[PDB]
């Protein structure tokens, strides 16, 4: 296995795959790693097999298409592998706990949102439909936009959503277009 979690890229406590050789802290892992379970699989292994098992599931798809899909098992680890590539780039850590607002000539969001949140909302399974963990991951960053305004801070917002589209587009398949 490696020596660093494959989410924030430090060592420490690691609980290691068995079939490939990334290793995760506990709650860097989503779902959060299982106590028991030997072997032990992790979410990027998860995902392979959902794809080798039926390889025209990354034939191209339209984006409406995929949000009205109920969450089940399937959609469900999808969602939470998404979100799992969204924490493992750095920038996330702007994004991963509740936001506070009080910035002159700004105002806050009517509804704030954070990772943490949308993690806390898929252990919960809150979400029906892929739409619902779509619309609050896109809230977050959205919610940046506007209340950063003109400070360049407003550029983390922009670099996390591109890293979180990106990630969408690949892990559902959906159709490459001009
Ligand atoms: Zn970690
Ligand atoms: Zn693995
Ligand atoms: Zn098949």
């Amino acid at each position: 296995n490696s020596n660093i979690c494959e989410v924030c890229n430090k060592w420490g406590r690691l609980f290691c795959c068995d079939t490939c050789p990334r290793s995760f802290h506990e709650h860097c892992h989503i779902p959060s790693v299982e106590a028991n379970k030997n072997p032990w699989s992790c979410i990027f292994c998860r995902i392979k097999t959902i794809q080798e098992r039926c390889p025209e599931s990354q034939s191209g798809h339209q984006e409406s298409e995929v949000l009205m899909r109920q969450m089940l098992p399937e959609e469900q680890l999808k969602c939470e592998f998404l979100l799992l590539k969204v924490y493992c780039d750095s920038k996330s850590c702007f994004f991963a706990s509740e936001p506070y607002y009080n910035r002159e000539g700004s105002q806050g969001p009517q509804k704030p949102m954070w990772l943490n949140k949308v993690k806390t909302s898929l252990n919960e399974q809150m979400y029906t439909r892929v739409e619902g963990f779509v619309q609050d991951m896109r809230l977050i960053f959205h919610n940046h936009k506007e209340f950063y305004r003109e400070d360049k801070f407003t550029r983390l917002g922009i670099q996390v959503q591109d890293i979180f589209e990106k990630n969408f587009r690949n892990i559902f398949a959906i159709q490459e277009t001009s």
